[PDB]
């Protein structure tokens, strides 16, 4: 898939048997989701964006399937206004910017 | 060029005779810069991200040169922690996501 940017680059993601939509976000270091429940241990972290910071649960080694391609890595869970797929996962699905 | 995402997608931008580095950011609807000072009229706006909202000055029809390609459009100026090139400019330089 090559995709243009006239609209938000939203993709369907499958995580822990749940289906969510998330933004492919080259400006995000890490993947952050709001509306999900991951089982198991986690560590507290704070991440910062434009309006300041949020507290997140950091879950490690989480399987995600993004537009039908698999990746494992860190997923942050917290009060983000929009689910975002960050570079830590984008690299695993072979995602690049082109111009 | 094509750009992989192992590192932040930082590019050099020339705006109003000033040189800045900015993140090519597919998760951002609009361009937001901190360390600059554009002349002329503007309108107040608030934009929200992770952490909440910031107050910005909205400047219209601003020329930016991003990695040596020109674009004209809206630039927001405000207390963003990182300069970001958003989709409204990314489309003008023919930027796409590929995987
Ligand atoms: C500002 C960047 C350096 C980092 N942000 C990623 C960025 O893409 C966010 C991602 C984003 C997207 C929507 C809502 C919140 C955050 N976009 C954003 O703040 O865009 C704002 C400017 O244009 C407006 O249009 C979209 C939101 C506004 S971030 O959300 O704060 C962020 C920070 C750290 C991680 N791990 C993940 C995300």
């Amino acid at each position: 898939p090559q995709i243009t940017l006239w609209k938000r680059p939203l993709v369907t993601v499958k995580i822990g048997g749940q289906l969510k939509e998330a933004l492919l976000d080259t400006g995000a270091d890490d993947t952050v989701l709001e509306d999900i429940n991951l089982p198991g241990k986690w560590k507290p972290k704070m991440i910062g964006g434009i309006g300041g910071f949020i507290k997140v649960r950091q879950y490690d080694q989480i399987l995600i399937e993004i537009c039908g391609k698999k990746a494992i890595g860190t997923v942050l869970v917290g009060p983000t206004p929009v689910n975002i797929i960050g570079r830590s996962m984008l690299t695993q699905i072979g995602c690049t910017l082109n111009f």
